[PDB]
């Protein structure tokens, strides 16, 4: 089944713990959001893995360069997975992946914004096995919806051999759009954190995934 | 004008960064809180460095990929002067960061590490972005990628489009003559200053060479 990842896009640890104390056991993957990486630094990764060592912890660093340095900082802090942003030089993805392998972790290419199918082939040739197909939250705020071109692009990525994570303002009602595609992970940030009942929000995601897959 | 000098603080902890700033704060124009220090320490690095050096321009090299308003506000509330947005970001990300920047009388640069297009550059100018960082990837540099003809051509084209151009990416003193005759706004040096036997003298050599090459 597709896994459920909660994005902790909080500015401080104590704000993040407001969410994790409700739903840590309701999800599969705990993401240290970019917001939290910037707010608190890599201590966020170390602290959350110590709290939830049985969960996969993703550091959503969106590394643009200095792949070896930034990945090593995240993996020394006990990250399982780290993200590299799609425009990074191929040697950045390669460097992050080499480090990831030392720690038995993995790298995902986050596909927010502008990238090309040629770059996607490069990531595959470099041994990248995961991508995050990601509607920009700012594009979302400007009225960009999920659409059929996204579905086509997700299937294409899956056919290239990537495990695909889907993200970007996902609500429960969006899940049927992706039906029939072997999605690796759905990310939910706001639709869990900001729900009247975060626990019900998470369980509904899992319920719906179970029905659909 | 002479190109200014920006020191990149790509340290993992504040104390490591202060080992550099206590030597060169007054030898450089812009203090960059490197991406590595943003990740190492969080946005406190911005707040703390601005408090030590309030008279200096402080740049947060956040390389914002999305959530432009949120991330830019965090940096500006920590008293940054400038923030970076990575070239691949959706145009609304750059716009959102700029909107926030104007509230704080700050500014946004687009960092041009990695893959981008000329069409994207026109969108940046149209949205009112006035600064770009022409950036050789440090990982590309480590795989042997040299400064080349195509870099001079693109920098010139960016300048002709109306951007002030910062040059960065493993910059060494001997690289500066490659850029002579182009109105570079800022040169960034990280390792070439931080890792020198004498950071003070390294910074001074950059300033001397700049004053010769652009004088
Ligand atoms: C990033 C940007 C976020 O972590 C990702 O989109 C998940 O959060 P949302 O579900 O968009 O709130
Ligand atoms: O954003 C960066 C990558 C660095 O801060 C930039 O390249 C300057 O550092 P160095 O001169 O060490 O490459
Ligand atoms: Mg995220
Ligand atoms: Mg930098």
């Amino acid at each position: 089944l597709p896994m459920l990842q909660v994005a902790l896009d909080n500015q401080t640890m104590d704000s993040a713990y407001e969410t994790t104390r409700l739903i840590a056991e309701e999800v599969d993957i705990i993401e240290v959001g970019t917001i939290l990486c910037v707010g608190e630094g890599v201590r966020a990764v170390r602290d959350l893995k110590a709290l939830y060592p049985h969960k996969i912890v993703l550091a959503d660093a969106k590394i643009a360069d200095a792949g070896k340095i930034l990945s090593r900082m995240c993996f020394e802090a006990n990250a399982d997975w780290v993200t590299v942003i799609c425009c990074a030089d191929i040697n950045t993805a390669k460097g992050a992946l080499d480090v990831a392998k030392e720690f038995n972790g993995d790298v995902q290419i986050d596909l927010t914004g502008y990238w090309t199918w040629e770059q996607a082939q490069q990531w595959r040739d470099a041994g990248i096995g995961q991508v995050v197909y990601h509607r920009s939250v700012d594009a979302q705020a400007a009225g960009v919806a999920w659409g059929e071109a996204d579905i086509t692009a997700i299937k294409r990525l899956s056919d290239m051999g990537f495990k695909v994570t889907v993200a970007g303002g996902l609500a429960l009602e969006d899940l049927p759009l992706f039906k029939g595609i072997p999605i690796h992970v759905f990310i939910a940030g706001r639709s869990i954190r900001d729900a009247a009942s975060p626990v019900e929000a998470a369980r509904q995601f899992k319920r719906s995934i179970a029905e659909l897959w």
